[PDB]
């Protein structure tokens, strides 16, 4: 059931690239007659013994994680480690929301911002950070349901502490990550904020992190762009409000925002002043 054996995975294409691996549409089809359930399926790439490792607490973490927010755990299958996973055939938010644009209000941003920070609580509530929060992180179930997944660089807090010092874009991090590598709930927090972002942008690269982030941090100097971006935060540049972006959802946004991970809110918190929002 858990057991996914090799031999009856037929590979069909590729559905996401990783720094240290890809998720793959594949059909395991047992009874070869092409019957069998479609399913995405991770395996490493470019592995050495550290993503190996990895990997192997990704699994457990997912497979641990029952929540309607998170993608599915299926199974894994051996012979050469791969996660079985549900397939989401209409595949990840950044994509669905530049191609249904004209289709998506206000409202229903809302809505899955609603659904993701609910995903968030439940990580936090089994002190897990997810650390790779973004739109191209999210998939869509339906219309109006979202799921978080990518869990390659989840930790779980430990039992005594509420932090963790350990790539992703720089431009989804908090100070205190891109300074000293910490990570966090609030860490997460911060994240969550620069997705809202991307939500109320509708993922248009003309205006993502990178490019209004890129544009503030000067053209080019002997300096690398971390500490510039972390001098720019610390003078109190953000992300500006999306066009057209609801007053107060941009409000939420800067308190996820806050210098001090104390001063940013909880998901908890964040949840009712989302879905409160326009009732
Ligand atoms: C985001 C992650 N995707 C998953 O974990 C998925 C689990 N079930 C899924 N079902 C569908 C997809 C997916 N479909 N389509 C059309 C995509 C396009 C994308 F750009 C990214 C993901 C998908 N991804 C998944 C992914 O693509 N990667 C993690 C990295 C690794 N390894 C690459
Ligand atoms: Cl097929
Ligand atoms: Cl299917
Ligand atoms: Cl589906």
């Amino acid at each position: 059931p858990t057991i996914f054996e090799e031999r009856h995975l037929k590979y069909i294409s590729q559905l996401g690239k990783g720094n240290f691996g890809s998720v793959e549409l594949c059909r395991y089809d047992p009874l070869g007659d092409n019957t069998g359930a479609l399913v995405a399926v991770k395996q490493l790439q470019h592995s050495g013994p550290d993503q190996q490792r990895d990997f192997q607490r990704e699994i457990q973490i997912l497979k641990a994680l029952h929540s309607d927010f998170i993608v599915k755990y299926r199974g894994v299958s051996y012979g050469s480690l791969r996660l079985v996973m549900e397939y989401l055939p209409s595949g990840c938010l950044r994509d669905f929301l530049q191609r249904h644009r004209a289709r998506l209000d206000a409202s229903r941003l809302l809505l899955y911002s609603s659904q993701i920070c609910k995903g968030m609580e439940y990580l936090g509530s089994r002190r897990c950070v997810h650390r790779d929060l973004a739109a191209r992180n999210i998939l869509v179930e339906s219309e109006a349901h979202v799921k978080i997944a990518d869990f390659g660089l989840a930790k779980l807090l430990p039992l005594d502490k509420d932090y963790y010092v350990v790539q992703s874009p720089i431009f989804w991090y908090a100070p205190e990550s891109l300074s000293d590598n910490i990570f966090s709930r609030q860490s997460d927090v911060w994240s969550f904020g620069v997705v809202l972002y991307e939500l109320f942008t509708y993922c248009d690269k003309s205006c993502s992190p990178s490019a209004e982030f890129l544009r503030m941090m000067g053209s080019e100097r002997d300096v690398p762009a971390l500490s510039r971006l972390l001098e720019l935060l610390e003078e109190g540049q953000r992300l500006p409000a999306p066009p057209a972006c609801p007053a107060e959802v941009h409000e939420l946004m800067k308190l996820c925002w806050a210098p001090s991970p104390q001063d940013r809110p909880s998901f908890s918190a964040l949840g009712p002043q989302l879905d409160m929002l326009w009732s």
